[PDB]
């Protein structure tokens, strides 16, 4: 039966069968999440660039990596935010579904650089719960703060 974790680690070093990419609407390396990813598949930067709200995969051998472009709160509404925060993991959910991978490694999309300096975790991990619900994929969420790891932990108990 599938299930959600979490793990309090490097998302470059999962154990999934792919990886979602928090990437920016250029398809540039950039930081955080975006760098490590780069460093271990940096040819799945090619072509990479996807809009905001959407997700894009490009294959680095057979291992597939989706960049996921969450909004910038800074520049974004709350509301046309929280709408395109919604859309890009709905766009997670379709390439998993049609990789017809068993596992995916993922990261919570717009809490970072792109968080408009608000905590964002229940916004983000609430979007990423109602798209990958209709999946079949065992999910991983990546973080890399112990207080999150906990909060997510539990948001994941309550649901069972
Ligand atoms: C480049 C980024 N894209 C994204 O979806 N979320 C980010 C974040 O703030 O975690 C950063």
């Amino acid at each position: 039966a599938p299930s959600y974790r979490v793990k309090r680690m490097d998302i470059a070093k999962n154990d999934e069968e792919c990886v979602v990419n928090a990437a920016n609407p250029r398809g540039l390396p950039g930081d955080g999440v975006c760098k490590a990813v780069y460093k271990k598949w940096p040819e799945s930067f090619k072509n990479s660039a996807t809009p905001v709200g959407t997700a894009k995969t490009v294959m680095c051998g057979t291992y597939p990596v989706i960049h996921a472009v969450g909004p910038n709160f800074s520049n974004y509404s709350e509301s046309e935010g929280d709408r395109e925060l919604a859309a890009a993991y709905r766009e997670v959910a379709k390439e998993v579904t049609r990789l017809g991978v068993n596992s995916v490694a993922i990261p919570l999309l717009s809490t970072g650089v792109y968080s408009g300096g608000k905590d964002r975790l229940t916004q983000s991990l609430n979007h990423l719960f109602t798209a990958m619900d209709s999946t079949d994929a065992d999910v991983v969420i990546y973080c890399r703060d112990k207080e999150w790891e906990k909060k997510i932990s539990e948001a994941i108990q309550m649901r069972t």
